[PDB]
């Protein structure tokens, strides 16, 4: 049996500790090295640490890091930690910031409301099954010719800066059959969106200012609801105006119109939309950077296919996609869109390591970051390349057990029961569409990259047509 190890690590001096963290955290060493190099230090995948924001956002930043593919599912199994009220980890945004309820992702599978607002999203994506191909095609094919067209004035192409708009309109149009341009909102709702989400974020996230602007601007207080309500009225009567026929299905479940609203707001511009323009630009980055033979074997398989299927595209054409499928989940194991899960012990555990098991109290907070888990190379072989093939055949499905981009494995189906992604399956969809649409029109493209506060800021700066 595994040896009993005492959890290394520490959270230093008040005060100071926490801060000390935070700076190596977001400036000095980042994300990824700040956790290896601790791995490296204590020799182990389990340890204590600060965690931001701290200051005066969140009470607690203690929590036990778990950064192995062994320790992490700990965090699925909702008979073993709480998830109440740590979507965004050691605080929760105001309620101020979703019209006065805690919305679907922030309840417990224990509180009644989960299971009807849970039911009431998977009725949204079933019911847009038969629209979600053609605007996914109308609406990216006007993206495309929107970055060819900036691509020949300007000699790159702004990937994000027109693929915000270009998401929002699919998902109006498949969701709600609703085009934001015959709406009050027009072209407004990326602005603001990515406002209320920086209300909602900040103490996450850097925007690239210096340390001694940003700390005490959105490390330190929270920023005041009051200045973003306006604009979520905006959105909010969006929805409420193009909701109906999903709203219907509220009442059929017991939803109040206004619960819902919110939540078919959240779930839409927050889940939906920002994991998207996460995941999108991601992609186009490590499929750009996969280089043009990888380019041209995807462009011969999508075409091909879709040719032996009479140039129609359906779910079952997407099925013989083979390397298509494989990319799609190489992209979501090699940087998961949403790095950070959390869970608070609901008992005394064991957490069992590759090497090692570890005890933890009752009310312990357990924080996963999940690039280590996915990227774990006593699981994946070349586990810190993107191959794009790793997932084609027998063998290479059974990996996706280890695949966690949902908050559960890609294996295992969302539920009432857990608290993985109630959108999994179109994620997946969507994100092979994406990869789909590039292809049948593109032979190879080369990409600049830069660094952005959500995912990455992505250029075409070519864009070879079949
Ligand atoms: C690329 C897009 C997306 C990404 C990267 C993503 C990722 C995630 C992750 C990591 C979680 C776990 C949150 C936690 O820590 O507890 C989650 C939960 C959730 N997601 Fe997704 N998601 C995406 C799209 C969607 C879509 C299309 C829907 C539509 C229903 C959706 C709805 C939800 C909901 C409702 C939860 C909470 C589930 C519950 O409370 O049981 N997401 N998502
Ligand atoms: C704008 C939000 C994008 C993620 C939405 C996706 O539906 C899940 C929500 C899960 C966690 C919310 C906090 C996301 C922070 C993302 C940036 C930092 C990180 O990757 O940990
Ligand atoms: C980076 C914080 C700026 C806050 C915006 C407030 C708009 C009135």
């Amino acid at each position: 049996d595994l040896p009993i190890r005492n959890i290394p690590g520490n959270y230093g001096l008040p005060i100071v500790g926490p801060i000390k963290d935070r700076w190596d955290y977001f400036y000095d060493q980042g994300a990824e090295e700040f956790f290896k190099s601790r791995i490296r230090k204590y020799n182990s995948t389990v340890y204590r640490v600060n965690m931001p924001p701290g200051a005066f956002i969140a009470e607690n930043p203690q929590v036990v890091a778990l950064l192995d593919g062994k320790s992490f599912p700990v965090l699925f199994d909702v008979d073993k930690v709480e998830k109440k009220d740590l979507l965004t980890g050691t605080y929760m945004p105001s309620t101020e910031l979703t019209g006065g309820y805690r919305i679907l992702s922030y309840l417990d599978p224990s509180e009644p409301k989960h299971e009807k607002l849970k039911n009431l999203l998977f009725f949204l994506l079933k019911s847009s099954r038969n629209r979600i191909f053609p605007e996914f095609q109308a609406t990216y094919s006007e993206l495309f010719d929107s970055l060819e067209k900036e691509l020949s004035l300007k000699g790159k192409a702004d990937f994000g800066g027109s693929s915000d708009g270009t998401a929002f309109n699919f998902l109006a149009r498949a969701f709600y059959g609703t085009n934001p341009a015959d709406t009050k909102l027009k072209a407004d709702a990326p602005g603001l969106i990515t406002k209320w989400v920086l209300f909602n974020l900040h103490p996450l996230l850097s925007i690239g200012l210096p340390r001694v602007i940003e700390e005490p601007l959105i490390h330190t207080f929270s920023l005041p609801p009051a200045l973003v309500k306006s604009d979520y009225q905006r959105l909010y009567e969006f929805f409420l105006e193009s909701a109906g026929e999903i709203l219907v299905e509220a009442d059929k479940l017991g939803i109040s119109r206004e619960e819902a609203t919110h939540n078919l707001l959240f779930a839409t511009c927050f889940n939906t939309w920002g994991g998207m323009k996460i995941l999108f630009p991601n992609m186009v980055k490590r499929i750009g950077r996969a280089g043009h033979q990888v380019h041209n074997r995807l462009a011969e398989e999508i075409r091909s296919v879709i040719k032996s299927n009479g140039g129609e595209l359906t779910m079952g054409a997407i099925e013989k996609m083979e390397l298509t499928k494989s990319v799609v989940y190489e992209c979501l194991r090699f940087e998961p869109p949403v790095t950070a899960q959390y869970g608070r012990a609901k008992k005394d555990l064991v957490i069992e390591s590759h090497d090692a098991a570890f005890k933890v109290k009752a009310g312990e907070m357990l924080y996963g970051y999940q690039p280590l888990a996915t990227r774990d190379p006593k699981i994946f072989d070349r586990a810190d390349e993107f191959v794009p093939e790793r997932f084609v055949g027998e063998e290479g499905e059974k990996l996706l057990r280890h695949v966690l981009w949902s908050n559960g494995p890609e294996t295992e189906t969302p539920t009432v029961g857990n608290k993985q992604c109630a959108g999994k399956d179109f994620v997946v969809l969507v994100a092979r569409l994406f990869v789909i649409e590039i292809f049948r029109r593109y032979d190879s493209f080369d990409i600049e990259v830069g660094t952005s506060p959500l995912g990455s800021s992505v250029n075409f700066s070519s864009l070879r047509k079949a």
